[PDB]
């Protein structure tokens, strides 16, 4: 049997309560959110723009299986809005000039149909990468300003961005608006704006990347203006029942004059613009059991506490989720003293049915995988690899088993080899498991 994180309590009943969003009027049927995870399982062509971004049959199957997992609110991984503005090869893409019909549309529709078949909400996360698109994909990226993303530790470089012109901003807004309309037409419950992880919206929010002197730079209200203009323009086009959320990360507001006056203005912006929910990330609520050195995470985690405790208690109409580090029922229930719901990402790649199993009382903690939780690169590769398995309708590999760690690491090595020799850029996605001992999904 799998080793699992221990829990201080076995009462999960609070997590099963529906959550009513005040603006859309829709309810998530429980307090669980499946955090967005870039799947890299949409079509890719390094030499042809339009051939990219169509959700594959395997991607649809991944959301079919998550749709059976008892999850209140399922987020997609980030969806792009232009063919050459990609977080990664294999991203899904809703191009600004695409029709609400045809092969691409029916693929997006099928993903939503499978995700919501058993009553989950399915919310499409939409993002523009801004300065954080690789030069091999975009030679002329756009940002709030011209601050180049320098020296990435991974084998990926980024070109110096240009400051967005007024027309650039109009095209970005309309790409988000078109994506919202498209998701609505394709049957999605809503849209989540990706305001985190240094992508375009975070580039406007962060003073390190936003040096603008016009109405989009300076004060927190000005730095958030492009977000407000997006939601204003979305509301002119989609039904008021369409859910609208945003993911925010403490890192964007860190070491940069955050205070109660700022936290209050952020909450004012969220509620006056009718966000159904904000998903707060940047640290962990549940602490890991002294597994590894914490020098390199201390300043991020301390600010996340200040960030989340300055935002969540102020909001009332807008609902709050915290995503990051949740493993066990005891910690998830404790977090409901501060926020409305809990987001899980990596645990739901390793265990797509964990929420169902928690609510039925079969487990009280996620599988305790044999990978250090602070080894971000490796835990991310593991989660992407599990999504790829479920896409193939195979069961996730139990990484709590010492037996499975060896072959997994061997395949990670082989995959890094393939991506290093990817001169032609045709390869994409996460690790392909070599093991013949994979089993059909559901054992
Ligand atoms: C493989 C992988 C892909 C992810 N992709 C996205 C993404 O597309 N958009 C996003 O906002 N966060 C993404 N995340 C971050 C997660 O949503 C989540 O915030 C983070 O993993 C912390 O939650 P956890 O401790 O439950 O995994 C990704 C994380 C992983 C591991």
């Amino acid at each position: 049997p799998s080793a699992r994180y221990e829990s201080s309590s076995s009462d999960a009943s609070a997590l099963g309560k529906p959550l009513k969003f005040e603006f859309s009027g829709q309810s998530a049927p429980n307090r669980f959110l499946k955090g967005a995870m870039t799947e890299r399982m949409s079509s890719w062509d390094p030499e042809n723009l339009e051939a990219r971004g169509v959700p594959s049959k395997n991607l649809i199957n991944l959301y079919r299986r998550w749709g059976e997992g008892g999850i209140g609110l399922i987020l997609t991984g980030n969806i792009m809005i232009e063919y050459d503005q990609l977080e990664a090869a294999g991203n899904p893409i809703i191009p600004r000039d695409s029709d609400f019909s045809g092969e691409r549309f029916e693929a997006f529709k099928e993903l939503a149909t499978e995700a919501k078949k058993h009553g989950s909400l399915i919310v499409g996360q939409v993002s523009h990468p801004g300065r954080q698109v690789e030069s091999k994909i975009q030679k002329n990226p756009v940002s709030a300003s011209d601050v180049q993303l320098k020296g990435e530790v991974m084998g990926m470089t980024f070109a110096k961005p240009r400051a967005a012109t007024d027309e650039d901003i109009a095209n970005i807004i309309q790409g988000f608006v078109h994506a919202a309309q498209y998701l609505e037409k394709a049957g999605y419950s809503g849209i989540e704006l990706h305001g985190a992880h240094g992508y375009l919206l975070a580039q406007f929010l962060s003073p390190t990347t936003n040096k603008r002197t016009d109405k989009y730079g300076g004060s927190i209200e000005n730095r958030a203006r492009i977000i407000v203009e997006i939601t204003d323009a979305i509301r002119k086009r989609v039904s008021s029942s369409f859910v609208v959320g945003i993911k925010l990360n403490s890192v964007e507001f860190q070491d940069n004059g955050f205070n109660p006056d700022e936290a209050r203005q952020i909450c004012k912006i969220l509620e006056e613009n009718k966000f159904d929910f904000v998903e707060l990330s940047g640290g962990t609520y549940e602490k890991n059991a002294f597994v590894h050195q914490r020098e390199t995470t201390k300043k991020r985690e301390g600010f996340f506490l200040e960030f989340a405790e300055s935002i969540a208690p102020v909001l009332s109409k807008t609902k709050t989720y915290i995503t990051g580090g949740f493993k066990s029922v005891g910690a998830m229930v404790a977090a409901l003293d501060v926020v409305d719901g809990v987001g899980l990402a990596r645990p739901l790649a390793q265990e797509p049915r964990l929420c169902k199993d928690i609510l039925e009382g079969t487990v009280t903690g996620a599988i305790k995988q044999r990978i250090d939780e602070n080894n971000f690169i490796l835990t991310n590769i593991a989660a992407g690899t599990q999504m790829r398995l479920v896409g193939k309708d195979q069961e996730p590999i139990d990484l709590s088993q010492e037996e499975n760690m060896g072959p997994f690491l061997q395949d990670v090595g082989t995959w890094t080899e393939k991506m290093a020799n990817n001169t032609n850029q045709r390869e994409y996605g996460y690790v392909d498991i070599t093991s013949a001992q994979v089993v059909p999904y559901g054992t």
